[PDB]
């Protein structure tokens, strides 16, 4: 009896490793799931990611927001480039991290130089909507090549509360 | 059933072999489902670990200190880099070791200059925390690429007994 | 079942191959398994080895001492390098050996000089504590590139008997 | 179920492609198994290896004179290096083989030295003359030419004892 | 089920691809299956095959020949080298070939001798002169020839007994 | 001596295949070279490339801008990517192609440091084939080639040549 | 000839491609070679680099600092990492740059964390030096991933002139 | 060529990690510039991490054995075997750049562990006889995993003169 | 030209890295071509090698042996299997060592041979060691049984060779 | 090079296996030295643990072919067709140092015919100049194992075992 079971029965869904298109196939799927069973049980979402694909982030992102699902996110170990993104896309108030977690929002198929600019333009407004900073300063945090302390994380508005326990 | 569905079955979590990300969701997986069978049954950690990420190792950590219960570590063959780092982070008086072990703290995506370092201070004050020190001793022995015993690791204070026979 | 599930409800732990932190990790379980049904009946531990991890080894080992159960140790096909360790390691009077088997104590992350020294004299150390025999001899010994005949090996201590039929 | 278990239900043991540590445990383990259920039933052992690892070899061989059971030796394609001194290793006048196999002894884990290739050479060279009834000189000399033997001229050797056509 | 188990419940032995010590050891192990089933029910083996190893074939032709079923082989695809010779080992009346399917008799473990080598071939030649019943010298004239036969022509050498586009 | 030093005596520079730094340190030096000899005597730059690095390219397209001799570029095979940028970057009534050659100008790090090569290569098109910024950005949107006569009714090259 | 053996005979010495230790060295040689033919005639350093290893570069550095020999530096294509370092060690007054190559001084052997700082800091005093800024601007500078135009190089104190034609 | 001019003026290059292939180019050389003159003095350039200790023996035995003075230049750096060759100079013509950086701690076939020790402990003696600290000074500094500046390595010894400009 | 063109011009034979028929096939041509030019001017070899291919070995000392010319052999860095026979076959008097150097006769564990031609080359080697060192074959024979290095001191008092310089008195 | 320097002393090293490739060179060398004097000896260093059998036939028909006297020298090992080359030596100036190892075991695709025909093949060369029976070349071939220079030179193999000129 595998263990991601036993953690599914507790709606937690694990977005760890790299992000492409198969792991948001099983996130998203694992997201309708719980849905199913309860669109007013909250869901938690434990993070460990460096990033990965951007439209494979922006699938989850968008899948996060489109259920009614309230949606705990827990920043473990790290949550790097689109991971930092699903992280500040928690429900206000339930975006949590461990104390010695780091979070990084810089960005490290074949595209053309106006797409990625309309990707990362994408990136600017989902981070100022749900971090609620200004569009400037997300421009200048996301140019520098630097981590956050879950302290740090919580002044810029990307999660609510660093618990050492429960 | 299995030898590993067993082990879980009696409270015990293994960390044996490199420690990447993968290794760390296991062992978060297995530390979360047994202390929802109960919060106050200790468990038993069973190191044999070279090292690996330190972010995953960190993710480790925060969660065993999160989670309420006790938790026993048991160096075997060796615990170094990430390893000890677990192992002195036990719960105080069950942090125990097999008398032919080794223990090394000293520590061997990419990052930036000044991020290493605030993870090395990171870990400094986790190991300072743990076994009592002062950051000048944590960071004077972290800087001699050398193996400890397990008395001199107990004297040390990141294990508390050294049993060869109950 | 599989004829290894089947091994290990005689209480039979096959040490084949090279031994890793893999196999460690699997035999240790089986041990603490074997104990755990009774600290009384003894155990039989099958060697086919031609040696492996210092650090895997030595973590076999201290299981060994450390249960409560007699250990039966049997060499077969071959015994080299830490494979004699774990055959010498046997309970005494309990350490056998096939007619045609070959043993060799002589020895073939990365560790310091002096490390992989502290290693030696600790296999000096409890070479010379089951076979009885003094560290100038253990020393001299295993600086010779050779194999010994199953009697020979039980002339030093190694073995205590020497079976063609049971 | 698997052919495989149902060769073990019949108390037949295969030692077919080359032999290595892992061929040799379960090897062993199925012919432990066997004189578990019966100490005095026959046991089958089919071979069809061009040789492989001597220790690991001489593992199965000293299995094999352990154990109690009787053992049917049958040679089935070839049985060259170890191969052949587990097929001369069986029960006398149990030891068979098919008309078209091939038997060869001549020899072609870790690195060893001189002295113990020489120490191993040897050790084999004891096993057939045990088994076969032959000379060591004998023995020596044969093994000396790359060369294999048919079913019935193996018989004269001492190897096996039966060549079957049909039962 | 497993098709190739279902395949098993109706007497049927799949040798379709190269022949390895592996293949040969799972043609030799359903083949002893089948005849504790039944020492008279007949034995299917369908052969769709480039050939293989040569010691590994005879493995199967001297298990072919050794037990007591009744043996059905068929032509399906190709049977090339050592493939067509287990074709020509089937029970006389029962070899079968589908239309478009091609035979070749003519040829391409450890390293082996030369005088190996023709023990081999012509242990080669005599198996199909004994169920081809034809003359060593048309065999091995035969074999010389870098070529392919149809299923009538296979028919007419002796290797197959019917060529059936429908049964 | 070599084919492509005889090539070099009659000051012929070959920008054939990709484009990398291995490429621009050899037509700059070469470039270098030929101006020592003579600042007035024109250069004459073969080109057959898909296209390569941008930085290299722009490497080279500064020296032919840098330095005083005119430069006779000559589009064979095909121009495309960087390699149209270089044909089109050579001395005005000087740029040269084959009949049957094909010139692409569709292009196939930071995001907001791709889009800053991008639109400074839109300005270089737009400088040297007098064309609008929007119909250089509209062109070179569309994932397409031009043919020699197209690619003089838009400013890249000069002259279509059959025989000299 | 060929051309590499003129280039010389004009007193340039090429720095394309990346840095490692075998570039260093025919660097250096060719530095050392140009001041014996003349201590005071100036050497022409093209750089079109994306950088490289830190000690290779320190080797240059310090090999055009050495010599008496004033050096043009002239940026074609790129001078990233490394390379900028490279072009801002020339000569006061003769430090160039085409109009399209792109300046970039954010930094993208194993060492440990303590050493790597030391080289940043290393860096940071040779930047500060020759573009006559204060550390804290350079720190701030180098953390954002991003490259500079000619002009703003002009600016920033890395290089002096910015030519189209001479 | 540069390469037969830098032989020209006695200058032997050591650069990059150090074999026996690397041994026998230098020790060549370094016997050829001799017969040149034994009286004339050799330059040592050296830009190395390390590499096989025997193969640095080799070299060290040579530089000793001949009677020329040898310059030794530490550029970029000198660490582990690279380092005992720069301590290896003559007396007063042991120099450095300012940014290089210097190491002796230490990280052709497979050696014994008694036989890693004599290479150790003979390396402590060549340390403390070309720096004239003590062995036990020595020992404790080789167990630091860190480098030292040109000003650092001037004042333990390695070194003499530290110069930016002649 | 090469400066291994200059070595040669003064006598010298590198036979430094491991040995297998490549190696010693130059050493065989540079060792005849030594001794044609003049039969009595001495020759030099350094070694540094870690030992390689046992033919390829005997291919140089059977060269070593059949030329009249002395061969001065030097120990540089290592010398170990193959390397320390070269090392010891030298004319008596005319073997060196550096000082940091390692000796090592010890054999580690070009086409695949039978198990009774490795004793025939084993006892080849055994006897060629005892004729140099002087040593009884009991002696050897449980010498290189020990997997050691020696010191040039050791080698010296062993027999395989004869002075141990630091620098040329 | 030293390898030219060898050639103008009638020197013609074959080491190494034994390919077409090799082949070439070495029948290149020997008809230089025979159009430089058809009188002139031609001596054949051999340190060889064989090669393709139809490389080696080329080398030994051409050995055969031209008139000069042929000087063989076995050197370190000479196994399999390097064998063969050591006994095609003129009678009399066949050589071998003292720890050399002879073997005369032979341990594109090819038929069973013509592969047993190639064996027959080494066997006749081998019995005609080694003046041996067939029957005496094909016992001694089965058994895969080395000689001494002493050994081979009771066979017919070589003619002289040198420690010293
Ligand atoms: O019925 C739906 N859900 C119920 C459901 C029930 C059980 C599940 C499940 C889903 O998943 C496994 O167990 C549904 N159908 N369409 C959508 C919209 C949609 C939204 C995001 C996305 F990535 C893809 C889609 Cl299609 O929802
Ligand atoms: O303990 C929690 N639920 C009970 C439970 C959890 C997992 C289980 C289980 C029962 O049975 C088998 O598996 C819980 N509450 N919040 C979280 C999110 C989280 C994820 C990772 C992390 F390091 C820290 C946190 Cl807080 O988990
Ligand atoms: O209750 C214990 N065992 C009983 C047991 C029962 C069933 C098992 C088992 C073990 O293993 C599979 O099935 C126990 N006591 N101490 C520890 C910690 C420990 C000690 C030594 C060591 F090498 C590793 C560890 Cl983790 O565990
Ligand atoms: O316990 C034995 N039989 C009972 C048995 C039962 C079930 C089995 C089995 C064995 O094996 C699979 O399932 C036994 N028989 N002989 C020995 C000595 C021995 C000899 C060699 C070796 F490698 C290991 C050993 Cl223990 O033990
Ligand atoms: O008829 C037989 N019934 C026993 C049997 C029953 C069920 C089986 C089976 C065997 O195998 C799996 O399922 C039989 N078995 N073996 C032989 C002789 C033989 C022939 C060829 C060979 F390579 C090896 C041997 Cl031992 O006869
Ligand atoms: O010295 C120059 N010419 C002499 C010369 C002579 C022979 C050559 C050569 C050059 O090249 C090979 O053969 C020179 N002319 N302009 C510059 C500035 C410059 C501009 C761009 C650039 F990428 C590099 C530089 Cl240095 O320098
Ligand atoms: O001979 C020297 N100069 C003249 C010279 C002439 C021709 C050259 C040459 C050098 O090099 C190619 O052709 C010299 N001797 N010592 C130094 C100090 C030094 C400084 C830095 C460095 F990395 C290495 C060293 Cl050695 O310079
Ligand atoms: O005969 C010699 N003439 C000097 C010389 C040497 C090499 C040359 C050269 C001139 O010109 C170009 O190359 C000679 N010098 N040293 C030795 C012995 C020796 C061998 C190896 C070693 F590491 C140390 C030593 Cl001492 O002999
Ligand atoms: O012709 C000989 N010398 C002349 C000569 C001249 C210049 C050389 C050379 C040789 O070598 C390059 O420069 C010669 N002297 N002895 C032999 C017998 C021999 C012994 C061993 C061996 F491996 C090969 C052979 Cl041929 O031949
Ligand atoms: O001396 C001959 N030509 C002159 C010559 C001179 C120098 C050479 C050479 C050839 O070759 C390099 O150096 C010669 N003698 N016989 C033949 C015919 C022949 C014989 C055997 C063979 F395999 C191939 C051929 Cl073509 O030609």
């Amino acid at each position: 009896y595998d263990i991601y079971s036993r953690l599914l029965r507790e709606r937690i869904v694990c977005v760890m490793g790299p992000i492409d298109d198969s792991v948001a196939s099983l996130v998203i799927a694992q997201l309708l799931f719980l849905q199913s069973e309860s669109n007013k049980k909250p869901i938690h979402m434990a993070i460990n990611s460096p990033g990965g694909v951007v439209t494979a982030g922006l699938a989850i992102y968008d899948t996060m927001q489109y259920i009614l699902n309230p949606i705990c996110t827990w920043c473990v170990g790290q949550a790097a480039s689109m991971g930092s993104l699903l992280l500040a896309a928690g429900t206000p108030g339930m975006r949590h991290s461990l104390p010695n977690s780091r979070i990084m929002i810089h960005q490290p198929i074949a595209i053309q130089a106006e797409e990625i600019m309309k990707l990362k333009k994408q990136l600017y407004n989902i981070y100022a909507k749900h971090t609620k900073q200004s569009l400037q300063v997300i421009e200048s945090a996301m140019e520098r090549d630097r981590y956050m302390s879950p302290m740090e994380a919580q002044e810029f508005g990307i999660l609510d509360k660093v618990l050492v326990h429960p």
